[PDB]
């Protein structure tokens, strides 16, 4: 026996959150029409199992008006999705800012993201319902992305918006350079949750955790900043943790360490390929690395532990540090 | 082999956080000077792995008078302590309050504390140092327990407190009953932390997670409500989960599940006797059942699950679930 890296399923149970290079419905948009940009074994579009959309990540589709409504539910989670936000984009909101802090926003929200998904099952995505009061106010501009969460409004009053039917939410709440303190106050409760901004150039998220109340927004500012999508974590389950491959571009374009510093034990295992990535049915699609380590997938395995996937549970050469499962042993 | 209700540890690097029932300096206010009050088997004395005192939790060392600066380090962490503030205290602070929101308290306490010391293995208690300024004000009481944690002045300006040396805090946040809200905002990053308290009749407390900075108290309420005491996490480590011993009264006076909902899955294993509470030096002092989960401290074992300890690592009937360490399996 051997650990291996692949990313796998203990049982029929499982779900992948993909992107275009796992994408069954990218067929459609393509020129060559055959199999051959998939990251993963293409026998594996009709299990409704991955959701994936042409170039989209959960990051991107939470922020921007480039919109994936991702939908999944399973007890063991993987993740194959973040080369659709790097510094390969440059995004910024004004031309003295920075993208910098838009990879810690990218950090703090997939660290959210694993810690929320190693306890809960269901995802999706919500709106936040309002009035038709200010619509929009453009702050934030880049000529490739767009930003609707969070909206920015001239503040005048104390706003409010209701959460109910899910579990556990995740809204951001964010601010570009003041000495002023937005909270998201609990109207039913009483729980406060709050976020300032003093040296950070560009626009600066955090990631809360809000539980299905009524809530109200207060800033003391010309411009409260308040969501409009948020996620929906439903049916919560015993601790499973959540599998990523690390999904990045070919080596001349730009790339960044986001998963792995938002990818922490216990809650989350990150699999890496060793060598570059060379595509085969373009530059950035079909790596033979990345078919080796979603392969995993085809097959069910007996333990999933931080050095390596354990196939089979009669023994193994060296131990399983920070297994999950049924897990064989290295005693002779 | 066999899951034993046991604690226990895999190497050399161990801590106890104890009572007055694994206390080594009990037998000199005792008036039967022998070894029959210890849970633990009493050769365990001239460790120093183990701090205990005569009749304190980590709860109410936190928050009243009635203090002991517990101090310990170790990579696997045993807690038995929590016998000190139950229903049998009968804790208020004005006769139209209520204890029950004190048992609140004591869960989201435990809650915070195990959640930290899954990741750190340094722990001890610091002061939150002031000025000369209005010193206490007496809001609650109740004969038989006095707190200092926190204070409360009568407000009529921003205080300031620096936190420095440590690696993580945790403070707490109590309010009374009120439309206001307590905020523990940082001058330099800009972080917000906050609570207020709407229906909950009884001092409600949260415990929030400080990192060393310095911090500003704004209420906007007749009384701010600042701390005196925290807690000290250091050295970060890999984690390694906590482990409980189910620290209750005899079935006589009362009891509460306070440690078994603190203690969750999977930074925390609680560990239970099956059968009641029969002393030995008195009514609340050595039962055998404690002696038989304590005793595991006595040798070091190979693995550690949530339904119990392995010794050995060749095979087991039943499959280890949520294990740690160097663990056996159960196929044939
Ligand atoms: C998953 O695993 C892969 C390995 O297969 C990791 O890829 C490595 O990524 C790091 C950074 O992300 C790379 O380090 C950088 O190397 C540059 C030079 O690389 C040349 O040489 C290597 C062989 O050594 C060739 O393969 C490569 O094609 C290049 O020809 C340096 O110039 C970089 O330094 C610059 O950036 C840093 C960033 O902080 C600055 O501090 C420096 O001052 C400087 O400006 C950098 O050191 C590394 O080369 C990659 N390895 C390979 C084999 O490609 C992934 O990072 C990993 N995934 C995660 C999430 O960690
Ligand atoms: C660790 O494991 C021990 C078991 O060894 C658990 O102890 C049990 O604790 C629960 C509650 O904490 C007890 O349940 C209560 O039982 C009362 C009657 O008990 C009698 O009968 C048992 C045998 O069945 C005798 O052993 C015992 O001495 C008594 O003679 C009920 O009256 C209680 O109901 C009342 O309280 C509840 C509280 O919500 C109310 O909702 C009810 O309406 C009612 O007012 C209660 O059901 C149980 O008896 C204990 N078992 C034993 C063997 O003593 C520990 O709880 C566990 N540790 C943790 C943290 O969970
Ligand atoms: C992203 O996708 C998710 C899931 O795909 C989605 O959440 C779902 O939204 C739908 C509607 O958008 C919800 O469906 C409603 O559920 C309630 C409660 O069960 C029903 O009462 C509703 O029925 C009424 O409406 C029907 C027509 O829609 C009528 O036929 C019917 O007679 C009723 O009048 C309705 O079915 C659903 O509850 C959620 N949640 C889940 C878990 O499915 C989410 O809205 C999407 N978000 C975005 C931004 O696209
Ligand atoms: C609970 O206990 C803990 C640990 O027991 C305790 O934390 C420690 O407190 C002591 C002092 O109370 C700290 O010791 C100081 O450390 C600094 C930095 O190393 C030294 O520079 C200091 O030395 C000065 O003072 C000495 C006399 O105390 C002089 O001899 C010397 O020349 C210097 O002038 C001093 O040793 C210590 O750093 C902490 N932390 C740790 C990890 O030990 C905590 O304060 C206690 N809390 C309560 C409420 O009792
Ligand atoms: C991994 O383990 C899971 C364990 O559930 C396997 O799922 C189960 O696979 C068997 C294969 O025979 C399924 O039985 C078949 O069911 C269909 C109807 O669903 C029936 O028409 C067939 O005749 C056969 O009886 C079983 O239903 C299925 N369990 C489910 C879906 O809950 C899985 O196949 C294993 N392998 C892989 C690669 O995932
Ligand atoms: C559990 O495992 C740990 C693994 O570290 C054991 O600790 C080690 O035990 C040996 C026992 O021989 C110690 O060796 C002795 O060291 C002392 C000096 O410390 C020396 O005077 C003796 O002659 C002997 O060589 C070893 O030091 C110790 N390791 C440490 C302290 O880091 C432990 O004994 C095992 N058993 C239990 C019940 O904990
Ligand atoms: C290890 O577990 C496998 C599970 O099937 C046992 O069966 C062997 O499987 C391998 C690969 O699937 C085959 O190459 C062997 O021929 C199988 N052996 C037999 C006897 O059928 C295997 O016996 C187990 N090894 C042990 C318990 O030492
Ligand atoms: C299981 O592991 C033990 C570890 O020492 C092996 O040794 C046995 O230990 C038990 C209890 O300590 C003794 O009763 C046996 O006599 C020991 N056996 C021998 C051969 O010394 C034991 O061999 C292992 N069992 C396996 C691998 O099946
Ligand atoms: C921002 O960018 C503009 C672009 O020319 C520059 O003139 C200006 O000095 C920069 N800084 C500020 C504070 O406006
Ligand atoms: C705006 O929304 C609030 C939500 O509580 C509601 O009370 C109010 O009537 C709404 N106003 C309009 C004009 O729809
Ligand atoms: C915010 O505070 C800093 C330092 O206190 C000050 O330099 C700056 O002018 C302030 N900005 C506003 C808009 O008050
Ligand atoms: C509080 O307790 C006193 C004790 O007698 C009682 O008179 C009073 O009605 C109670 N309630 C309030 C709101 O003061
Ligand atoms: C009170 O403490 C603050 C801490 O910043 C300090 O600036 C101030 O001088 C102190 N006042 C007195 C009277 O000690
Ligand atoms: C707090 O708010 C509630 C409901 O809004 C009200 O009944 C109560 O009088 C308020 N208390 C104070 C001190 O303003």
């Amino acid at each position: 026996n051997e650990p291996l890296n692949v990313v796998s399923h203990l049982n029929h149970d499982w779900f992948l959150f993909g992107d275009s290079r796992s994408d069954c419905n990218h067929i459609n948009n393509l020129k060559i029409k055959n199999f051959d940009y998939l990251d993963i074994h293409p026998s594996l579009c009709n299990n409704g199992k991955i959701s994936s959309s042409a170039g989209d990540s959960i990051f991107k589709s939470f922020h921007f008006t480039r919109f994936y409504n991702y939908t999944g539910e399973g007890d063991q989670i993987i993740f194959y999705e973040g080369v659709n936000f790097n510094p390969y984009h440059r995004f910024k909101c004004f031309p003295n800012g920075s993208n910098d802090v838009w990879l810690l926003n990218k950090v703090r929200f997939y660290r959210a993201l694993y810690s929320n998904m190693a306890f809960f099952r269901y995802l999706t995505f919500v709106d936040i319902p309002y009035n038709v009061s200010l619509s929009k106010f453009n702050s934030c501009k880049s000529d490739i992305l767009s930003l609707n969460n969070p909206i920015f409004i001239n503040y005048s009053k104390e706003v409010y918006f209701t959460l109910l039917g899910c579990s556990l939410y995740l809204v951001p709440l964010c601010l570009f350079k003041s000495n002023f303190s937005q909270y998201y106050y609990n109207i039913d409760t009483g729980s406060v949750y709050g976020f300032s901004n003093v040296v950070y150039p560009d626009l600066d998220c955090i990631y809360i955790s809000l539980k299905p109340g009524s809530y109200k927004v207060s800033t003391t500012a010309p411009f409260l900043s308040l969501p409009t999508k948020a996620l929906c974590f439903d049916k919560s389950k015993q601790f499973v943790p959540v599998q990523v491959v690390d999904s990045r571009w070919n080596n001349e374009r730009a790339s960044d360490i986001s998963l792995s510093v938002a990818c922490q034990l216990p809650y989350c295992y990150f699999r890496n390929s060793s060598a570059n990535y060379v595509g085969k049915y373009d530059i950035n699609h079909g790596d033979s690395g990345f078919i080796s380590i979603l392969s995993g997938l085809l097959y069910n395995v007996s333990c999933i532990s931080y050095y390596g996937v354990f196939l089979y549970d009669n023994f193994t050469s060296i131990w399983p540090y920070y297994s999950f499962g049924r897990c064989p042993t290295s005693s002779i």
